[PDB]
Formats: C-alpha cells, structure tokens, sequence
RNA sequence: GCUAAACCUAGCCCCAAACCCACUCCACCUUACUACCAGACAACCUUAGCCAAACCAUUUACCCAAAUAAAGUAUAGGCGAUAGAAAUUGAAACCUGGCGCAAUAGAUAUAGUACCGCAAGGGAAAGAUGAAAAAUUAUAACCAAGCAUAAUAUAGCAAGGACUAACCCCUAUACCUUCUGCAUAAUGAAUUAACUAGAAAUAACUUUGCAAGGAGAGCCAAAGCUAAGACCCCCGAAACCAGACGAGCUACCUAAGAACAGCUAAAAGAGCACACCCGUCUAUGUAGCAAAAUAGUGGGAAGAUUUAUAGGUAGAGGCGACAAACCUACCGAGCCUGGUGAUAGCUGGUUGUCCAAGAUAGAAUCUUAGUUCAACUUUAAAUUUGCCCACAGAACCCUCUAAAUCCCCUUGUAAAUUUAACUGUUAGUCCAAAGAGGAACAGCUCUUUGGACACUAGGAAAAAACCUUGUAGAGAGAGUAAAAAAUUUAACACCCAUAGUAGGCCUAAAAGCAGCCACCAAUUAAGAAAGCGUUCAAGCUCAACACCCACUACCUAAAAAAUCCCAAACAUAUAACUGAACUCCUCACACCCAAUUGGACCAAUCUAUCACCCUAUAGAAGAACUAAUGUUAGUAUAAGUAACAUGAAAACAUUCUCCUCCGCAUAAGCCUGCGUCAGAUUAAAAUGAACUGACAAUUAACAGCCCAAUAUCUACAAUCAACCAACAAGUCAUUAUUACCCUCACUGUCAACCCAACACAGGCAUGCUCAUAAGGAAAGGUUAAAAAAAGUAAAAGGAACUCGGCAAAUCUUACCCCGCCUGUUUACCAAAAACAUCACCUCUAGCAUCACCAGUAUUAGAGGCACCGCCUGCCCAGUGACACAUGUUUAACGGCCGCGGUACCCUAACCGUGCAAAGGUAGCAUAAUCACUUGUUCCUUAAAUAGGGACCUGUAUGAAUGGCUCCACGAGGGUUCAGCUGUCUCUUACUUUUAACCAGUGAAAUUGACCUGCCCGUGAAGAGGCGGGCAUAACACAGCAAGACGAGAAGACCCUAUGGAGCUUUAAUUUAUUAAUGCAAACAGUACCAAACCUGCAUUAAAAAUUUCGGUUGGGGCGACCUCGGAGCAGAACCCAACCUCCGAGCAGUACAUGCUAAGACUUCACCAGUCAAAGCGAACUACUAUACUCAAUUGAUCCAAUAACUUGACCAACGGAACAAGUUACCCUAGGGAUAACAGCGCAAUCCUAUUCUAGAGUCCAUAUCAACAAUAGGGUUUACGACCUCGAUGUUGGAUCAGGACAUCCCGAUGGUGCAGCCGCUAUUAAAGGUUCGUUUGUUCAACGAUUAAAGUCCUACGUGAUCUGAGUUCAGACCGGAGUAAUCCAGGUCGGUUUCUAUCUACUUUCAAAUUCCUCCCUGUACGAAAGGACAAGAGAAAUAAGGCCUACUUCACAAAGCGCCUUCCCCCGUAAAUGAUAUCAUCUCAACUUAGUAUUAUACCCACACCCACCCAAGAACAGGGUUUGU
RNA sequence: UGGUAUAUAGUUUAAACAAAACGAAUGAUUUCGACUCAUUAAAUUAUGAUAAUCAUAUUUACCAACCA
RNA sequence: UAGGGAAUAGUUUAAAAAACAGCUGACUUUCAAUCAGCAGAUGGAGGUUCAAUUCCUCCUUCCCUAACCA
C-alpha cells in the first residue's frame, strides 16, 4: 500500500581485479613471468625485476623469487618523494619492500667445436 | 454355486504383378428416381496460414519424370534461421510372397449401416458346439473383480514380531506426483480385465577383416580404412488460415393473408378488462415436469400490435429503436472438414530384476518458470604427482593492533593432472560463527566460513536442519555412544531529653527546622539541629548520658486468556545398571541417496537350428504398467436409497363421486404408431398393451392437380355504405378478332399422432362450442412424528418486522429525483435514469431506367439533441473540415485565469499588475455532480446519516457533450398520511403434499484403502490416524448439520507465459484495394493542339491489413534502477550479495617511431573482450628517472553501409546490442502458480493493551485517598503493519438472524481492605464467572448520535464463532448516468440505479448435563442511626411482581372427544477476600506458609427411577418404525 | 481515538528583548467641529527545563479511519 | 509517503530592464492627473568558474500530481 522511496546511491558494481602476488617466496620463474600486479606501489622492483605501465612486476631472468626490506632512495627528479625526505629528522631512513630474482643458470658455456 | 471365463475364424495390412473403365425392362437435374410442349444461365484467375526463427515484420524443405555419385559442393539468405543446384557419371529388375494382425488387434466396416445433426458432416457395437442337431434331457469340471455358501464383539494405514491360541501384548505417521520441506487437511486414483509412452546423426568407444593402403568406380588416408554393435518418449490448449454448410431458432426486410370479447368515450400509438403477446416482484424448483419451468402477482392488449405461410440478406460477413444484442440451446464473433500428430520454456504421465559411482563457485541472456558456457558429477584411457604441510616469505595509508588464509620441504597417506566422450544439476532449508538491512522483530531478507538435511539408525515426548552414529546379510550373544531440571524468599531495639538562646541578620512574623552568616558554649551527658509538625509558636522523634549484650541482613522480591489440569508416583539399603543398524563375537558378504551416469542378468513373442510334458544357442522386436480428473468393457459403493404409479363398489353388466386445464374439425407435421387373431414380450400390474408375428384397412361429391394466341381495357377504397368524417390513400372488373364438339383420369383420406433425447407440468396457426351433448381422474395401502412445501383461521396490539410494508391483507394521501409521453433492449442473473421517439438544428446532393426512385431541394441521404414553455451566453488561437490569397466555421472536436492591497473582522463597488483565442454568461446548486459531509437552518418523528423547502465560489455545476421550469405518463428510484393485516411482539391449531411403515419398480454425483473416538501437545504452522493421557461389548432405524480444510466446476480475483484474442490510436510497417490528380501510352485537327474509356509509372487522401506492447521488483502497479571505475561492508592471498552505505566516469592534454616484430606471462571466476612485456629490426640519444606517453573509469560485437586504399559509422544507455512495432479490456479466453498478492490461519510484537519498579510533580499542607512525567522490568496477542510457511485440479469473503461454547482484564447482583468514607451518593484495590446483561428513530453498516428504560445495558476469543441452517442491503463481473482523467478505447480509494446464493448426509460428533433460582420494587424498621442544616441508611421482618426452568387445561382465549397461550400451578445449599483470640522462634508484642482457636463450609442434601415371555389380535391420554400401557371391555 | 497547526496591548495584527492598526486620552489646528498631524496609556495560553529553546499538558482550528 | 516545478526592488512582470508604489520638485487657490528628477532587487547555505539570476548540491516556504487492484 504505502509506497516507499528509492535508494539514491548508484554504481559500486565493479568486480574484483584479481591482483596481488602471483609468485611467492622461493618460487621458480621464467623470464617474462608476472610476479605481482598492483594498483599502487606495494612491492617495489629489485634485481632482475621489471615494472610496466600499471606497476606490474615481471621477471627479467630465470631464477628464484626473493622478497627483502631495503633502504628507499628516490630519484632526484621525483619531486613528491624528494620533498618528503628533506622534511625527515636527521637520522631517519625510509624502508620499502623489494622483490628480486636470483638467477639460476649462467649466461652460457664455452664448448669445443673444432680442432684446426 | 451364480455372474462369468476360455476359443479361430471372418476378414484385414504391406509388397509384387497387371493400367483402368457398364448393361433385363421402367424411373431419375421439376420437390431427383416424376411418361408428353417455344428455349437460348453457362467452364478457366498467384493458395493462405499454423509452424521455425526461441517475439516478429524479409525469410522458413513439400514427388514432378533415372537409383548411385558429383554434394549438402557451387550458390542463395533479417549472409540469421535455414534453403540449395547443374555440368558430368551411370545400375538393376523371375506376380502369385510375409521373423505382418488375429475380434479393444488388423480396414471405420457384420457398415458408411444403426444412431446423432436443419445442413455440410460425424459415426458405432458385435461372432465362437459337433463328423452329424434328420444326434439339443447338449460341449464335464477347475480361473478376474463382484456376490453367495458364511454379518458382527474394546484398540486404531490393519500389518509385522510372534504365540499353545484368531484377537488381546509389543513395534509401526498408505502410494504416486510435486517440493527447501508432505501422515499432511497439496495432486491423481471405486475396483477388475485389456489397451496405453525414447524414434536418429556427428564424433568417439568396443569387437572382426585387410593394411600404407582400405572400400564390390564415387570416398577417405602423415595407421588408416571397411563392417557391425550400442544414445535422443506420450496425452493436452485458447488460437490462425483455406474451402464447404447454415436465416424451419433468432435479428431486419419482401409478397400475399389472419386475429383482437364486453364496458367507457366514441376523437385516440386513450382508459378498465378476456382471448392473445410480454415477463415486474415473490415462493417453489436447481441431474427439474423444464439444458430457463410451475403457481400467484403483474405490463400491454385497434397498434411502432400479435401471428401462420413462402422468399431474401452468411462469417474479412450479415442484421441491429447499440444490449458489443442476435445469426439452430457457452458468438468480443458461427458450424463442419482440412492444413493438423498446429504450437505450448507450462501441468500431468512415462511399464522387468540386481549392483555400483553420484548434491554443483559463478557469467551472459526481452534473461531470472528457460537455455549456453564454466563449475560439480559419470565412464574409458594416458601419465605423474595430489592431499596433509617446517622454517623463511606476502604495505603503506590506517579504527576495531581479529579468528584465519596464501605459499610450503618433511611426514602420514593414495590420489591427482592430462586426453577422449556425455548427460543431469544452475526455483535451498535450518543450526553455529563474522556481518549488512529491518525494529540489536520475524520460522524475515541478503553475503561469507563450516555443519546437517534432501540416505540409514539411536536419542531430545511427537520431530527434515540440534546431539550420537555411518557401508549394508543371518544370530532367541556381548561391550558401549548420545541420552532424565533444578530451585522456595523480607520480624526487630529498649531507654531517655534540662539550659545561655526566640544565636545573629532578613522578614508582617522566621522561636533547632522559608532563606544568608556563624555553628561557639552550661551540666557527668544532649547537633545554634537529622526527620515530622506550628500562620509564627507549641508539640512528636533521632543523634547524647545512664541502664546493659537489640549482641540482625544490607547478595535476588509478582503475575493473568479463551474445548479439559495433564503420565502415574517418590525425599533415607552403600555409582552401577539400562541403552543403536557404532564395535566385538559365530558364519557369510557386490546386496540402503534424488536427478544423472556405468555395469551384470532376464519374462514372454517371432525367426534360424536344436529340443520334444516346454527347453538350448543365437538373430530380431507393436518386447513387460499399483497411478496420466487416461481409452473401452464388466461389476461394486452411494442403495434396495432418491424417485415413479391405479377415484369407489359390484353381478365386470353397470352405477356412484369428483374434475372439466377443455373439446370436435381444418392446416401443418408425422407415416400404420391401443383394429382382429396369437404371444415366452410389456406397463407398478403373470384383464390391458402403445412391444413382437400374422391378418385386415382410408373408396369423392371435400381438397389438390387448371386455362389457346395477339392487341386492347381497367381515375372515383373499405368500414351493415346510406347520412357523416377521414388519411396512413387502399385485396377483387374487360373488349376486339382468330382458334376450339372426346369429357369425370390421377393423387391426399388410418391413429391415442407434430417440435422438445422420454408415453416430458414446455412450444404449437385457424373455425365452431363459451360451458359443454364432448373429453377426463388429484388418493398403490396404511399410519397421521420432526423438518420442509401449499393453504385456511386467530385473543390484545397494528409495521414495534425488515436494507426495504418483501410477503399477506386491504383498496389509499401527498411529495421529490430521473426520463416528456405509447414504444424498444441484455432468448438463459440487469426492463432501467439506458435506446428510439414527435420537435429543433448541422452537414451533403441540381439528378432518371435494378437500391435512394419509377422520386427531383416544402426532396433525398449522413448525423446530433430530444415534445412543448423561457433560453441556448463568450472563444476560430490549437486540431479538424471547407475555401485556398488573405480566410470561414463551434447546435464541429474542444475551451471558457491569477497575484497583491483597501471599508475593525468576513467581504471588496474600488486600486495596481500580468497572462490568454476567450476568461464559466443567464440559470441551477450539498445535487444521481471527487473529497471535505451526518455542511447550516426551517418543516417532518418521542427520537431522523432518510425525505421536503431554503441558504450555498460548486476552485471538479452550467447552457443541443443542451441548461432551467411545467402538464400527463412510469411493474423506474426515494419519502409519506390513513387504513390494512401473523411482518413482528410470539406463536398456535387444522387440512393437503411430503413424510415414515407394507408391497411392486428402481437412478445420480461421490468413493486410495479403512478395523473411520475425546482432551492437550506436536507437526508443511488448524490431526479419527504422531506423542502423553482419558474412553471403549456388538448392531439397525429415525433425526441434526459442528467437522471430515465435505461434494460439485484443473479459481472467473492476483501474478507469471518472449501464450491468445477484441477494441482504440499522433505504436511500427504497407497501399495491394478504392478514389482523385499528374505524366506517359492511345487518338486528331487548324505556329497552336486533341474529348473520355483502357493500360503503365508516380503523388495525395480514403478505407483497411499485418505485428508488438522490455526486465529487475520482500506480489504486481506507481516511483526508482539497467554499462564502466574507486572506497566500505569484505581488518591479513584471490573471490563474495542486498531497491546496502559514499564518491565518480561517457573526457582532456602532450606527442607524431602512440613505427615493425617477437620469447614468456596475467585475466573480473565461462566464451567474447581486456592487460603487462625481455630480446630483435629500425629510430632517437651522450641532459630529459627517455627505448610500450600523462590519465581510474573516460566505453559498443557481428551483419551491413561509405571508401581507390588507409580507414570511418549507433545515448544499439534495455549499454553481449532483435534492422524497423504503442495503449486498453469489468466482454474476455487458455496454460500454469499457493514458486506470488487479496480473506482466514501461523510467525513476529514496532504499534496497541495491562501490571510492577522508580518518587519529580499535582492534590490547601501531605509522593503513594486519587492522578502522574523522564525512564526501567516483565507479560498479553483484541488494532494497524511487517513476513510469505499451508491452501489458487476453490479454505465462499461485510453486517445481521438462529444457537450459542469459552476466558476474566467484573457492567449489575455477592463478600472484603483503604479513602481527602459523617450519612445518602462516589473514587480505589482484593476475591468471585453460579445467574443476568432492554426496546426503539436515521444509517448496508460494525461503530456512532439521539429517544425512552434498566440492578446492569461489560470487555474479548471461538476460520473478524456459526451461509452442505437462513438472509444479500453492502462489497464484488456483464447494463447505465454524474463529475473528473485520457486524442480515443477505457479508467477512477468517487457517488448513483439494477443485478441466479446448488447439494437426496457415507463417516465422526450430538439428539432428557433427570430434580436446590436469580433479581427489582413496595410496606415496615424510620423520618430511626448519621447530621449545623439540607438530607437520609444497613440488618431483621412482611408482601407483591418480573425473568428463567419444569408442568398443566378448571375457567378465559385460539379452539373443541384434543392440542395451545394471551391463561394457571410449583420452584429447596454453599464458596474464603479478610476480620479477630491464645501464643513461641525473639520470656513484651505478634491472627500462625509456628504448633493452635473462631467467624467457616456440604462424602452438595435429599428427591426421581427400581417387578417381567399372557401378548396372535384389538384399543390407547404411548408412538416415525420398534418399544410401551390396557383387554376381569377377544360381537 | 489519531496526528497536524494553534495563541502578542481592550480588541486588531508584524514579530518574541516587543513593531504597527482600530478605539481611548491629550494637545496642535478651526468661529466651533470633522479630517489630519503629534503625543500618551495599553500585551506576548499559562506550566517545567536550555537559558529565553526545546518539552509539558490545555486551547480552540485542521484533515484521518470497521469491513467485504 | 512518493514525485515535478517555482522563489528577482515594497508590489507585479522581463532577460539585471520596465511599470507603478515611494521620495524631491514644477504646474494648480488646493489635491488629483500630467511634466521633470532620485533612489531602491537576484529565499537560504555550500562549491566550480577570472567572472554564475544564467553550471551543480542540500535546507526552508509554497504550489501541482500520485497515493491503485483483489
Ligand atoms: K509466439
Ligand atoms: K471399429
Ligand atoms: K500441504
Ligand atoms: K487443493
Ligand atoms: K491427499
Ligand atoms: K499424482
Ligand atoms: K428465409
Ligand atoms: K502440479
Ligand atoms: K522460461
Ligand atoms: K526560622
Ligand atoms: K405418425
Ligand atoms: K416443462
Ligand atoms: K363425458
Ligand atoms: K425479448
Ligand atoms: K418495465
Ligand atoms: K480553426
Ligand atoms: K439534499
Ligand atoms: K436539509
Ligand atoms: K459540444
Ligand atoms: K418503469
Ligand atoms: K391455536
Ligand atoms: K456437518
Ligand atoms: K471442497
Ligand atoms: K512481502
Ligand atoms: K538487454
Ligand atoms: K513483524
Ligand atoms: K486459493
Ligand atoms: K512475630
Ligand atoms: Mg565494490
Ligand atoms: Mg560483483
Ligand atoms: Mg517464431
Ligand atoms: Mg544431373
Ligand atoms: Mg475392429
Ligand atoms: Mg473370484
Ligand atoms: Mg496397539
Ligand atoms: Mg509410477
Ligand atoms: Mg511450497
Ligand atoms: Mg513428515
Ligand atoms: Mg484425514
Ligand atoms: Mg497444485
Ligand atoms: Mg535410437
Ligand atoms: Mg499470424
Ligand atoms: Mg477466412
Ligand atoms: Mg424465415
Ligand atoms: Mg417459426
Ligand atoms: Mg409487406
Ligand atoms: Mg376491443
Ligand atoms: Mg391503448
Ligand atoms: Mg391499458
Ligand atoms: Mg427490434
Ligand atoms: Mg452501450
Ligand atoms: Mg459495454
Ligand atoms: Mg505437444
Ligand atoms: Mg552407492
Ligand atoms: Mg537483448
Ligand atoms: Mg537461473
Ligand atoms: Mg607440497
Ligand atoms: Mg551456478
Ligand atoms: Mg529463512
Ligand atoms: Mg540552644
Ligand atoms: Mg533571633
Ligand atoms: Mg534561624
Ligand atoms: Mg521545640
Ligand atoms: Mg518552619
Ligand atoms: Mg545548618
Ligand atoms: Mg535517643
Ligand atoms: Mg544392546
Ligand atoms: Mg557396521
Ligand atoms: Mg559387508
Ligand atoms: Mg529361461
Ligand atoms: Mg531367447
Ligand atoms: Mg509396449
Ligand atoms: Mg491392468
Ligand atoms: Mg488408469
Ligand atoms: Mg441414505
Ligand atoms: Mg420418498
Ligand atoms: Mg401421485
Ligand atoms: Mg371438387
Ligand atoms: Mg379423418
Ligand atoms: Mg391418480
Ligand atoms: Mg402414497
Ligand atoms: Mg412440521
Ligand atoms: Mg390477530
Ligand atoms: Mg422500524
Ligand atoms: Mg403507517
Ligand atoms: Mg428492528
Ligand atoms: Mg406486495
Ligand atoms: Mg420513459
Ligand atoms: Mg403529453
Ligand atoms: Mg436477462
Ligand atoms: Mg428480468
Ligand atoms: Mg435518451
Ligand atoms: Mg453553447
Ligand atoms: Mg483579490
Ligand atoms: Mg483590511
Ligand atoms: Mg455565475
Ligand atoms: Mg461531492
Ligand atoms: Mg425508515
Ligand atoms: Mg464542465
Ligand atoms: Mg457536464
Ligand atoms: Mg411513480
Ligand atoms: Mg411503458
Ligand atoms: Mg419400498
Ligand atoms: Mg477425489
Ligand atoms: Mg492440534
Ligand atoms: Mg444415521
Ligand atoms: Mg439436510
Ligand atoms: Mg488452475
Ligand atoms: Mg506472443
Ligand atoms: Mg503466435
Ligand atoms: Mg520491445
Ligand atoms: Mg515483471
Ligand atoms: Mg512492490
Ligand atoms: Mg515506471
Ligand atoms: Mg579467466
Ligand atoms: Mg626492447
Ligand atoms: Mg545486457
Ligand atoms: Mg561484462
Ligand atoms: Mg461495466
Ligand atoms: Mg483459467
Ligand atoms: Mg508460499
Ligand atoms: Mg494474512
Ligand atoms: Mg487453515
Ligand atoms: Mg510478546
Ligand atoms: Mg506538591
Ligand atoms: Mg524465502
Ligand atoms: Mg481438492
Ligand atoms: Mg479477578
Ligand atoms: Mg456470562
Ligand atoms: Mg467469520
Ligand atoms: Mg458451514
Ligand atoms: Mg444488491
Ligand atoms: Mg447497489
Ligand atoms: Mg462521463
Ligand atoms: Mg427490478
Ligand atoms: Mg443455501
Ligand atoms: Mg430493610
Ligand atoms: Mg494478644
Ligand atoms: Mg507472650
Ligand atoms: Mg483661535
């Protein structure tokens, strides 16, 4: 009988992006394999780890994935990060979580091919 | 032992072969089956649609002249669904058979007959001996249901375990379907027999053959190829189209006919009133007399009347005084056949045994009742890891610094992935936990984690979701698991008090105690005062001393609903026992999940070959029925029930009694259908006969069946036809000339009769009779209960009944609304205010040989309004029409304002301003007119939501969509005087019918099976069937209607379906058709130019056609929403919903290598799409965090179109998008749904109600006489909501009548406590449910108001108790009006008039709770107690009444061997809330859940009933039957 | 019963610390008056809290309703 | 309860203008009319934009519509 009002909120129907870690600590990866996806920089690229447009971390070499805590030093051109470290107390250091790939195989080997 | 059972032929089916094709005579196209006369009418012309496309709109296979192959190829196509060649290639061919049926099969077939239908057309059923029936006292018996032989004994899904024993004991909630879940009161089923339902490609698998080849040309082939085997149901709509058949009913019309007494007036669409026509109201009837009737009452009855006969109009239609009427007994558009096995995402159904595995995140979708992908699940195969998991490791911003997860060697285990091939599931329930919404309600809704259920067992009482427990068998063995409810409450001090001082101040006063300051001090000891109190004072307590032991607790305070409480019981014998399908023991072992899937066996039948008292191995298939409101047949149940029938006596000769609705004849129709003989047949009836067989019969004068030609003639009604007067202007006639001498044939003739399925209470024209000279019988017999039906009479009253004076009686006044009037309509729920109508007005048309019309603008046609009377106002902006250059037109569609201010208020002549085409004029007005509204006032009634007259901005009155008056009329609606009455107070008596009993005959719906109880509880939420209790030998008959969610009709309300149809339109598409215009074509004439018809191509109208009308949704509608991104819910890998909470997007800017290419990866849970990228080529570069731009989303598939190419194109926003389609249905239809609303129940308790706790405030003071705020704690289930659990193959819904059952939260009556209780009246609380709780006016009302009363006129529940008991005013279909909405169809919370209420009782229950009675008033006490006065009791006692219950007839009254009331008689106990004594714990006191005493209690008292084979028969104050009483009154 | 509005001099009426209006008085003015002008008197439904705002009950207004 | 629209000088309208009203004068014996001058406005709050009656958002007042079916 008595009619009621409607909800005034629209949208909010987006689905999950299925982002996060794809390769955990100790996993074996091949060159090109995506290690992690993210919308903001939660994990930073370390050794033999590339970063794409969308902050996607991928393996540059074949090997084992490792996660570490390292000291963060921004690039001087980056003004937002450089305007933050100049306001820190003398003695403080910023830390961030980096992901690395420890290579497994060597670049190659020298083989005998002829005896001239 | 009956009924029955059983059979093998009749013939039929599919092929082959072969082309096929008459006859005695007579008759047959007119009314077919009819001997015989003047004619000329003639045949051809695209099938459409269902359906498919999941809608639909282009489109959607249908032999078309050779099997195979080419080939499902070329090609076509909303390039979708699907459709689909050819060239070319090139085979075989002996009718006489059957792994076909065998009487529900096979042809429908014993036959296109019987029968149904006007017609087209539809369309059956069944038989059974034997060699011989010229062997008929024959051919044995044994078998379905149903019965009989032979009824029954506490108790219960009917059995099982058993047992000496049938029953008694113990255990046990029918089946199918459908669901989250059914004993469910959800579906289907009476039962027996028979019949009745899974059809196939692709690929793959299995088993042979051959093998780089296979195959009996085609084709395939990187082990393939050939062959075989093995997988895809049944019934059902409303509809659509084509072609036939129908106007003997009905609607209208044509031709020529008929009927209408009597009276009044004599003029009549006049009145009274027969025949006749219609069908107003009431009752009855409701499977009937009747698929629309009967009785009574009513309307009309010389006209727009009624009616017989023949003919005409036919479904894309007709007809229509429009009711969406009627067109052969369901017309929103007929019937039949066919297309047609229409379609159905929907319901129902789906047939042998046994084992095994087996419950599922989600996405898209005109999609959420479905489907596809994924996920889960199954089988086969290959391979190698899967599950469990150690450290280490995974973010800052930030609020819960969460339980956890992700990753993961070891370890313990045995699964996992991949490949191949498939189906089903995709409508979820509770519990725990984390949360969202709602109300920190819901058996509520939405997500997540896990569990259980949808499988077994045990337990929690019964029990889907809680606990225990799972792997299957036998056992008269054992050990265990879970598993039983505990609690009982409030005593408390005694004793004593002098003084500075009335401290100071304030104050009228302030003295311990209104306020401010101080708060010192006397006495052994006592506050410049802690609580009451006083106007201020007085006055009473507390803190003090003394005395000596109060020598305490300071942890909780209640309860009430409705049929009947609910196991029975128990405080004391030593913790162990009982207890499963778990586990052990002896033996055995494939032997307990829906859908789905895999596998092992098999009945019968046919065929091949065996076999040979009924089998084997194989091959085949119409291969298996406890269920489809299934089909046919048989037989039960209801049920020997409902219902049906014959006037009397007698010599069967006749007579008597009573009806007379008639009767006789003709026409029509029918066709031998009560004449004789006979009968085994038949009626209720083993004389009669309408049935069977034979025989006979209706005789023409009545009637029917007619006529030579040509030309020609026919002005003057009828009505007693004469006066007279009319309009509606009428039914009757010849002559001339020619031709023409035979004559009585043929047919109908009966009856008790036709149309309605009937030997039907219906329908049926005319003449005479008009109450009969003709024709008929209401009672089978008895009894004389209820209820019911039809009548008669009724004391006193006289509408108090009721929605209403319905009905009955009686013979009557006045008024209002609507419509003028007679008239017409929804055959079968509406007769009316609706339609028509005289009159008025608008529009169109200047004319002839089939309508209008044999007419000509004083005409005809299309429409509106509705006689008359007074009137019909303003608007042409918009739409339309006309005219076309403006323009014209509303008696065409339609429309006809607002703001602010001013005379005290109200109002505004007036002032200011804007808009419009014009601004609602006259009039009327609380209306039949949205709501407000029961508006105000007068009349009317004792009392008025009624009615009438007025007042009235009515903001939604209003003028030919006609407005306002006024005669007459009305089965219209409303009010009323008077009278009348059984309508009512308040019923009663009698008669008839029915009824019951006897006799005869003998139905229907219904039926899972039944060995068919009550209470409470439980439960799919309302139990005869479950749990706990109570009750209980068996059995008929008559009554009742509370229940069996009783019977009946697959709900008509509501929702759903990409289901239908009707109507409307500014929905989409289209103009075939019709009309007009233009061009062309055709055609001619003297640079100009050609009539029309016809054809083609365009344009514009008209009138139509086809198709559709999205979804989500705490039912639908309205509103809102539909794609993408960020945040929270979701805290830590990923994922996660709500019509949940917030913020955003549908770009922009910079580059111009945002160039080419390419490993490896992520992925919005599928697909599609989307995303990140090393190296490399080529560039750039030595500075630019440059080498995939910044930016969060910043977006759109295929086809198609454009384009030379590159490339571009949709707010396809319903955003995975249909190339293009809206409304309405109450005129509606079909399929379903309790998956989904409205009534009811159930849950919940926000709202509502009640109580308690708290003590601010009110009450002069005074918190608790009384009332009560802010809040708190519980309970109730009467309101309004919310939820969607049972029911939509039906649970009938308001109020009232009838009868009431129950709760107490008590309205009166009773007993008590308190009072701001003097008394009389009251307020409040405790206890009490035995008894009682009125009549009236308006309203449909429940309520409410009012009038008069009462001791009181209680609150609630019982399916808002009760419709198989009633009522239908209201609500709530089909008709209609008003206002409003809309272009219209149509619609509204609106108002108004009208509108069919079925049921024969099978079961349960009940049908004498036998018998104590309640209250008011009067007198008296008493003018007493009380009291200033006014005023005015209780108790005791007495008397008289009312009601109720139970009886009776002396009188009265209705009546009369009797029954009744209006009359008379009788009527008997109590209830418990408290108030008081004695007296301990606690030596006072204290009514004591202390022992005890009293008010103060009934084994409710007693009363009633109490014997028993004379009993055939009769009588009765006894009674339905039976029974009972009497007969010492059995001629 | 329900909610929704409600209140201001003596009345009438904006607004609450109280504004204007009718009437009253007073003068100014006129030969005297009316008009006019000026001046004066005159009020917040009352109860409890915030401290002047919410409540509290009244007060009259205002619409709502058995049901099928 | 749901939904749409509106708010501009004291008043009524327009896309920051007019009209009156008001104030100041002239004309008239006086008033009115007339003539000549002067003033006054974007309900409220918040935000974008250099700039907002003119782009959005919430609140107040008022208006209109719907509030249905059994
Ligand atoms: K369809
Ligand atoms: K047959
Ligand atoms: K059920
Ligand atoms: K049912
Ligand atoms: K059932
Ligand atoms: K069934
Ligand atoms: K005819
Ligand atoms: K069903
Ligand atoms: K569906
Ligand atoms: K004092
Ligand atoms: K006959
Ligand atoms: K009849
Ligand atoms: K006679
Ligand atoms: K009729
Ligand atoms: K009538
Ligand atoms: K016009
Ligand atoms: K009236
Ligand atoms: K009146
Ligand atoms: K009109
Ligand atoms: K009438
Ligand atoms: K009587
Ligand atoms: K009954
Ligand atoms: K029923
Ligand atoms: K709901
Ligand atoms: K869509
Ligand atoms: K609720
Ligand atoms: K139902
Ligand atoms: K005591
Ligand atoms: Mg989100
Ligand atoms: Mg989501
Ligand atoms: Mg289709
Ligand atoms: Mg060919
Ligand atoms: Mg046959
Ligand atoms: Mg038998
Ligand atoms: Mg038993
Ligand atoms: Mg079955
Ligand atoms: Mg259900
Ligand atoms: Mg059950
Ligand atoms: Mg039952
Ligand atoms: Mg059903
Ligand atoms: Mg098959
Ligand atoms: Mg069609
Ligand atoms: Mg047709
Ligand atoms: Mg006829
Ligand atoms: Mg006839
Ligand atoms: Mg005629
Ligand atoms: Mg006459
Ligand atoms: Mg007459
Ligand atoms: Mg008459
Ligand atoms: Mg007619
Ligand atoms: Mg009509
Ligand atoms: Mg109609
Ligand atoms: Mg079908
Ligand atoms: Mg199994
Ligand atoms: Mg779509
Ligand atoms: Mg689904
Ligand atoms: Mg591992
Ligand atoms: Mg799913
Ligand atoms: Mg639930
Ligand atoms: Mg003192
Ligand atoms: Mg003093
Ligand atoms: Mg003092
Ligand atoms: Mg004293
Ligand atoms: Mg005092
Ligand atoms: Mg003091
Ligand atoms: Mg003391
Ligand atoms: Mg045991
Ligand atoms: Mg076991
Ligand atoms: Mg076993
Ligand atoms: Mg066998
Ligand atoms: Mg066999
Ligand atoms: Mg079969
Ligand atoms: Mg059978
Ligand atoms: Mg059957
Ligand atoms: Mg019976
Ligand atoms: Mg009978
Ligand atoms: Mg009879
Ligand atoms: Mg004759
Ligand atoms: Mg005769
Ligand atoms: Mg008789
Ligand atoms: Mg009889
Ligand atoms: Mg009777
Ligand atoms: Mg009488
Ligand atoms: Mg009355
Ligand atoms: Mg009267
Ligand atoms: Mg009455
Ligand atoms: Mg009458
Ligand atoms: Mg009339
Ligand atoms: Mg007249
Ligand atoms: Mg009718
Ligand atoms: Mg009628
Ligand atoms: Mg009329
Ligand atoms: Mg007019
Ligand atoms: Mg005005
Ligand atoms: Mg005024
Ligand atoms: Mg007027
Ligand atoms: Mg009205
Ligand atoms: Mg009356
Ligand atoms: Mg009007
Ligand atoms: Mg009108
Ligand atoms: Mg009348
Ligand atoms: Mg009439
Ligand atoms: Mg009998
Ligand atoms: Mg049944
Ligand atoms: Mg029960
Ligand atoms: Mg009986
Ligand atoms: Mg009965
Ligand atoms: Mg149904
Ligand atoms: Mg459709
Ligand atoms: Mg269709
Ligand atoms: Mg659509
Ligand atoms: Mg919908
Ligand atoms: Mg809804
Ligand atoms: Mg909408
Ligand atoms: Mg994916
Ligand atoms: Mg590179
Ligand atoms: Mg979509
Ligand atoms: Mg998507
Ligand atoms: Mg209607
Ligand atoms: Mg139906
Ligand atoms: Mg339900
Ligand atoms: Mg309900
Ligand atoms: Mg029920
Ligand atoms: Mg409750
Ligand atoms: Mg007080
Ligand atoms: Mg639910
Ligand atoms: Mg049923
Ligand atoms: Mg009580
Ligand atoms: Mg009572
Ligand atoms: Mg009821
Ligand atoms: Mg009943
Ligand atoms: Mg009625
Ligand atoms: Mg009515
Ligand atoms: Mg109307
Ligand atoms: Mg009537
Ligand atoms: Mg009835
Ligand atoms: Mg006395
Ligand atoms: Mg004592
Ligand atoms: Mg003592
Ligand atoms: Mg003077």
């Amino acid at each position: 009988k008595k009619s009621g009002g409607s909800s005034k909120n629209l949208g909010g129907k987006s689905s999950g992006r299925r982002q996060g870690i794809k390769k955990m600590e100790g996993h074996y990866v091949h060159a090109g394999n995506i290690i992690a996806t993210q919308r903001h920089f939660r994990w930073h690229p370390g050794a033999h780890v590339g970063v794409g447009k969308n902050k996607c971390l991928y393996a540059l070499e074949e090997g084992i994935v490792r996660y570490t805590k390292e000291v963060y030093v921004p690039h001087p051109r980056n003004t937002e990060a450089v305007d933050l470290i100049t306001r820190l107390p003398k003695g403080a250091v910023l830390y961030k979580t980096f992901v690395h790939v420890v290579p497994a195989k060597p670049e190659g080997t020298f083989k005998l091919v002829a005896m001239l």
